């Protein structure tokens, strides 16, 4: 497990809906809910679908940055935890780092999530 209950509360319903449009396993559901490394391509695609639903992805398939991140951070985590809120900097930087670089949508999300995980 690598996620808070807040993350699961926000993402769970979306990931569930995504199971209907992505050919992912029940283990993949757990991987994604737990914010674990997305080893399987199915898990990468499952999160990609849910992050689109949560408002993190632009119409053009880019990960949002700056102000456009804030509604997502609020939905996932609220604003009461200093460490989590400050992590928005790493999320913004990682989004800038990966955007444009991965034509495959699931690859974009694998690399995004890895970058965020590697960030202190
Ligand atoms: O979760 S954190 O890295 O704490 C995070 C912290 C603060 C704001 C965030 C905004 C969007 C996505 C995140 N993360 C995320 C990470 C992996 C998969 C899906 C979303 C944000």
């Amino acid at each position: 497990n690598s996620s808070t209950q807040s993350y699961k509360d926000a993402m769970g319903p979306l990931v569930r809906e995504c199971m209907g449009s992505v050919s992912a396993t029940e283990d993949d559901f757990k991987t994604v809910l737990n914010r674990n490394p997305l080893e399987s391509r199915t898990a990468q695609c499952l999160l990609a679908c849910a992050l689109d639903k949560v408002g993190l992805i632009s119409p053009e398939g880019a990960i949002y940055t700056g102000d456009d991140l804030m509604p997502v951070m609020n939905r996932l985590y609220g604003f009461n935890d200093f460490k989590t809120v400050m992590k928005a900097k790493a999320v913004n930087d990682c989004a800038n780092q990966v955007n444009g670089a991965y034509p495959d949508r699931c690859d974009l999300i694998k690399n995004f999530t890895d970058c965020v995980r590697n960030s202190y």
